[PDB]
């Protein structure tokens, strides 16, 4: 009800809809709703949040629908996003930086290990609690990808085009484990440098051709040290049958340097 719960703010748009700082009227407790002004898609999106219990991933408390609205309830995040922690052309230190990346592999896999797929992984839908601790946010682009131990491919294409695997934008059929693996690969990217590589990973974009050709002479490779980028020659690799997987990124060399807060 408009009685129940006073929207303060907006908190920005997912994917599918947007998301609103909601304060009860009663209890004062101070959540996030996401009001969506329409189906299929959310009958979803609320089933994947039913599933998910896990430290990484957004605590979801339950949903309203009151005519051509719903309302999705989740745990407020009181550090807010991961992008706001992005210092532009900078990025942050690098112990934060390994922090974050060993907290945003632990969500990623917990969801592969359920079979479902997030699709959008960017700092945007990477939230903080007051702890810092790293929540994985936004399912309205989350499938399942595995389901009695069979593997289904991705068809479709979605996510943020700076963040999508080449893959998505070149095979009718791909693997989902690869394209999240890869976007994560974008995320320590702009954590270690505050900024994004190229505009898309396709041959008609000059910056991505330049990794390929291994100019990490330029930005923003050039400002990330040997280890890190060393893994993220691993990460960002065009084939998804060559690209490192998780069990392996948990293997590198600067996944494992011990680094002081
Ligand atoms: C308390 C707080 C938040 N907290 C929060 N908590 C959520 N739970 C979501 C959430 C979801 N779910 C969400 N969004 C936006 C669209 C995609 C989705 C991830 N966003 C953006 C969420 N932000 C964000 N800033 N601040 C503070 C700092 C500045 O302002 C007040
Ligand atoms: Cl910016
Ligand atoms: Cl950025």
């Amino acid at each position: 009800f408009v009685e129940d719960w006073d929207l303060v703010q907006t908190l920005g748009e997912g994917a599918y809809g947007e998301v609103q700082l909601a304060v009860n009227r009663v209890t004062e407790e101070a959540v996030a709703v996401k009001i969506v002004d329409m189906p299929e898609n959310i009958k979803k999106e609320i089933c994947i949040l039913k599933m998910l219990n896990h430290e990484n991933v957004i605590k979801f408390y339950g949903h309203r629908r009151e005519g051509n609205i719903q309302y999705l309830f989740m745990e407020l995040a009181s550090g807010g996003s991961l992008f706001d922690r992005i210092e532009p052309d900078i990025g942050m230190p690098e112990p934060d930086a390994q922090r974050f990346f060993h907290q945003l592999m632990a969500g990623v896999v917990y969801l592969h290990g359920i079979g479902i797929t997030h699709r959008d992984i960017k700092p945007h839908n990477l939230l903080l609690d007051e702890r810092d601790n790293l929540k994985i946010a936004d399912y309205s682009l989350a499938t399942v990808f595995r389901y009695n131990n069979r593997e289904r491919l991705l068809n479709k294409m979605c996510g943020t085009l700076p963040y999508v695997a080449p893959e998505l934008l070149k095979r009718r059929e791909f693997h989902a484990e690869p394209v999240d693996v890869w976007s994560c690969g974008i995320v320590l990217t702009a954590m270690l440098a505050g900024e994004l590589p190229w505009d898309q990973p396709s041959d008609s974009c000059q910056e991505y051709s330049d990794w390929k050709e291994k100019k990490t002479y330029l930005n923003p490779w050039k400002k990330i040290d040997s280890a890190p980028l060393a893994l993220l020659h691993k990460i960002l690799v065009e084939n998804p049958s060559a690209r490192i997987t998780i069990p392996d990124i948990k293997k590198d060399r600067w996944y494992n340097k011990p680094l002081k807060k």
